[PDB]
């Protein structure tokens, strides 16, 4: 009788279909979904509480790509002994291996992309922007042409959530800088990043309360036809093309714009399945994770939920690209996407950066003071 922790955000109703396929072929085994918070840091704060207390209730954990160092060092997961991760993208083999131990099996890949209203860019003769400067010029042109009070130029995540860590790093990496064995905090790129996110609000290109916007708020608002440009993850696509959308067939996907004279870098994301060290069904949990991390299930979740695959071959799979054409071009974006710090203290890293991003955008602290505070707090942790 297995229990799997899955975010309300990760389309548990589509995972439920994959569990039904498992139960149909595996007699005597039933799985039940326990849904968690929409955002990764909320899920993490929850799982820390129950893993700390050695709660045996949960069997399989859907964990963020940022979680293996913590969960490995805490002893919260049962390692996949003699497991070979070489069927999967090297980036996810690397994320799920801590001190030589296979901590987890990849569930799905992810990276940030620029979603855009191809109907509005096409109306105004605009190319997908390759720089943030080009994105500001396109936004002002479209907003002034459309005279739609509800149309946002750019939605990005400014809420004090895990996605705001990603937000902070996008311009930092585009400028060619790295955060880390040791912290190498570049003040100029850190301030440039916080100033850039603030500039969209100050220019009216982003709404005044972007500090309140989480991943699925960007998703909901873009889907309701209210956003020209959206920073999001692959899952949003299935929602954009579903039965409750204002933007069916009106959505382009591009790589993120670069900073003035930078690269079109992005943030690595994605999720993996861990088996709780406290599960009393280790054997059946492991067999369930082997199924859910299999190629066929990787393919099903790409087609049915726009979850980017963990297997290189699936990005150009006939049925995958028939369903989502832009997956065919997505592999090199995923394989070159920059990783957030690997550390067991990642909760503290996240808390420092996301609270600094949110405070800058809420007008609590200047971009310069925000960077100053972040460097001091990260110094202590890394
Ligand atoms: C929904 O997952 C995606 O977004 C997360 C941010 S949040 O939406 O949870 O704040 C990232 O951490 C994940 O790596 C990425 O796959």
């Amino acid at each position: 009788e297995l229990k799997i922790f899955v975010s309300s955000q990760h389309q548990p109703d589509i995972w439920r279909k994959a569990l039904d396929q498992y139960e149909a072929k595996t007699p005597g085994v039933k799985v039940v979904i326990e849904t968690g918070g929409n955002t990764s840091e909320m899920q993490a704060q929850y799982l820390n509480t129950v893993m700390s207390a050695k709660d045996s209730s949960l069997d399989v954990l859907m964990l963020d790509v940022i979680r293996p160092a913590q969960f490995a060092t805490a002893g919260w997961t049962s390692d996949f002994s003699g497991k070979d991760l070489s069927a999967y993208l090297p980036t996810y083999a690397e994320a799920n291996t801590v001190n030589g131990k296979i901590v987890a099996l990849p569930a799905f890949a992810d990276s940030m992309f620029l979603y855009y209203r191809k109907d509005l860019l096409d109306k105004y003769g605009i190319k997908p922007p390759t720089t943030w400067d080009e994105l500001k010029e396109a936004s002002k042109k479209v907003m002034e042409g459309e005279k739609n009070p509800e149309l946002q130029g750019l939605s990005f995540q400014g809420k004090a959530i895990e996605g705001a860590v990603c937000t902070f790093l996008l311009p930092y990496w585009s400028e060619g800088k790295s955060l880390v064995g040791k912290l190498n905090f570049d003040n100029k790129a850190a301030v440039d990043s916080l100033k850039l996110w603030k500039s969209f609000v100050d220019d009216g290109i982003s709404k005044k309360n972007i500090s309140e916007v989480a991943t699925d708020d960007t998703r909901k608002e873009f889907q309701a036809g209210k956003v020209l440009f959206a920073v999001n993850w692959s899952y949003a696509w299935t929602h954009f093309q579903g039965k409750e959308s204002q933007v069916n067939d009106k959505v382009g996907v591009a790589r993120l714009p670069a900073v003035k004279g930078g690269e079109q870098t992005t943030c690595l994301g994605g999720w993996e399945f861990g088996v709780s060290a406290y599960s009393k069904q280790q054997d059946e949990a492991k067999k369930l994770v082997e199924y859910l991390s299999s190629q066929d299930v990787s393919k099903f979740m790409a087609i049915n939920a726009a979850l980017l695959p963990t297997y290189a071959a699936l990005y150009k799979d006939a049925d995958v690209t028939k369903t989502i054409p832009w997956f065919a071009d997505a592999l090199p974006v995923v394989e070159t996407a920059k990783a957030r710090p690997v550390t067991p203290r990642y909760n503290e890293v996240s808390e420092t950066i996301r609270t600094t991003v949110n405070g800058v955008l809420a007008g609590v602290m200047t971009p310069e003071d925000g960077a100053k505070q972040m460097e001091s707090r990260l110094r202590r942790v890394l």
